[PDB]
């Protein structure tokens, strides 16, 4: 699903993510988020398993976002985890983990956690 | 903390975690798990906050592995999202999603969540 | 919002929430699953805001269900944490954590993550 | 394990849950938090498998605070959903969310995860 993957997909908040899948299972692209302490794009990187089931299971992949660029910092990094869907109405379904530097003290409150789902679509 | 996170790593399962920060803001290396459907090395990418703030707060940060290398295919990928502590017993504390192809069917269960804590000894 | 949270609620999966709004913040009632090692009614518990903001913010709860019962034992416990939200489309936002018990061996695997979110309808 | 869960427990934040936990599968108590928005202690209720295998698997549990008191009230709620070791060094292991009520804008941004270790002393 190197061909599935690679694209601009768009989730639920309006962020836009547009994603290069390598054959040697390397994701690379740039994302934009429609929330938060963001301008702009910012680099990503992840993996995908490029040799997925064929039993009709999603593919598994990832990526990262490091919340630096030439605009802004937000001293945050957000990892989506998810599986790749195809067909008709194509998805990426994912959890994310949004981590902030912090200092030990408040370490306990360093990561929200959430779900974003992308389509090719809106 | 290109020189601070670069390196090998180690968590609580004996896991590794060999690493290059790039001054760019890119992690790149390799990841071996103690634990799981896993055999010897798996590409890892992922980013980091190359301008951290300068209040005592960590350096955010993060990274997946698809777990296929050229043994073994597990059809899941983790990503770590955390953040690097400097200093005499440096750290990296992690909170991680794991999460498999699946069958629609079975999607509400695709996702395991866990923490690691990396050191550079042991 | 006693009277709002109190009755039956339904997720994306067809399981059935039954729960009372006690005035004192409690929460009471039944779970029912329409997936995984799960048969019939499990009885639940947990704790909602009881005054909460009057800025149109949701109402933040949390409940717990132990997969144990007259039928079934699946060695497991499932949290909910969420935000109950008013009015025409009432909703409950959840994401949840699923915690089997497991050998120290398995542990880093004991936890599924997920997210639900449950209507007055369907 | 009712005996092994019944009492006074310590995480390594420094805060104490106070627990009964009942034949029939309830949990009881009190939580005070050392951090946060938080003074002096707040209802607690949950669940526990009351019947847990007999291989040397923990006991799945979990339980729910509503960040309101007579003192405060945070609009919030945490679940804490793990297991319980038994033994010399008896632990509780969990995995936590904290969610916010929040307006729909800022629910994205709703939860927190984060992890407690339990201990019989400290």
């Amino acid at each position: 699903d190197e061909a599935g993957i690679t694209g601009t997909w768009y989730n639920q908040l309006g962020s836009t993510f547009i994603v290069t899948a390598g054959a040697d299972g390397a994701l690379t692209g740039t994302y934009e988020s429609a929330v938060g302490n963001a301008e702009s794009r910012y680099v990503l990187t992840g993996r995908y398993d490029s040799a997925p089931a064929t039993d009709g299971s999603g593919t598994a992949l990832g990526w990262t976002v490091a919340w630096k660029n030439n605009y802004r910092n937000a001293h945050s990094a957000t990892t989506w985890s998810g599986q790749y869907v195809g067909g008709a109405e194509a998805r990426i379904n994912t959890q994310w983990l949004l981590t902030s530097g912090t200092t030990e003290a408040n370490a306990w409150a360093s990561t929200y956690v959430g779900h974003d789902t992308f389509t090719k679509v809106k």
